[PDB]
């Protein structure tokens, strides 16, 4: 599915990642606007091997198994399929794992490129 943005911050803050660990909602929701263009499909295959799934781009290198990326962790002990469901529950707690791995928001490139240092709260006014 494609979320809509106060749609999908809606869901964000009754899955718990307003503030969480430090960053408010509005952060949440233009790193997903970035990574996934709000699409709980989307997937980007990346040089490593490795892909990125669904609505928060979660990497399959460090964070869930997809059986087909070399020096896979599994850190958030969760198969990368179960990120592309429309039901943003998967995607949400393994980023609360990613966040608080140490390097917070870091993780997300385009949350870095392209949210961190702007306005973030405008992607949540209105709603
Ligand atoms: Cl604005």
């Amino acid at each position: 599915k494609v979320f809509g943005r106060c749609e999908l911050a809606a869901a964000m803050k009754r899955h718990g990642l307003d503030n969480y660990r430090g960053y408010s909602l509005g952060n949440w929701v233009c790193a997903a606007k970035f990574e996934s263009n709000f699409n709980t499909q989307a997937t980007n295959r990346n040089t490593d091997g490795s892909t990125d799934y669904g609505i928060l781009q979660i990497n399959s290198r460090w964070w869930c198994n997809d059986g087909r990326t070399p020096g896979s962790r599994n850190l958030c002990n969760i198969p990368c399929s179960a990120l592309l469901s429309s039901d943003i529950t998967a995607s949400v707690n393994c980023a609360k794992k990613i966040v608080s791995d140490g390097n917070g928001m870091n993780a997300w490139v385009a949350w870095r490129n392209r949210c961190k240092g702007t306005d973030v709260q405008a992607w949540i006014r209105g709603c």
